[PDB]
């Protein structure tokens, strides 16, 4: 399928144990997609002070369109040293590995895969 319905656990930035997906734009997009397929991906809502507490390159989920079955359609965009790889809509959050942190909420998305 070109899209997959996922329910992503929303994590508090200070709880995150693994603060990024790797060391290159290509690696972090690859690992993010793998962790999204495996159900091991969390979401941190971006506010003042969040991104400096996470590791670059960053992987964002961005709104791809204006929401089937309550699932916002999203795509992945990576960022390294202020340059983005991908073009999309509003940021829903930054993706991180999930390793058992307790979420505050879930974010239903339709991931362009």
């Amino acid at each position: 399928k070109t899209h997959v319905q996922l329910s992503l656990p929303v994590l508090q930035v200070r709880d995150v144990l693994v603060r990024g997906f790797g060391d290159s734009v290509e690696e972090v997009l690859s690992e993010a997609r793998q962790h999204l397929k495996d159900g091991t991906c969390g979401l941190v809502e971006v506010e003042k002070g969040v991104l400096p507490q996470l590791e670059q390159p960053y992987v964002f989920i961005k709104r791809s369109d204006a929401a089937p079955h309550g699932h916002v359609m999203v795509e992945l965009v990576a960022e390294l040293e202020g340059i983005q790889y991908g073009r999309s809509g509003e940021t829903l959050g930054v993706l991180v590995p999930h390793v058992g942190e307790i979420p505050v909420a879930y974010r239903k998305v339709l991931l362009r895969k």
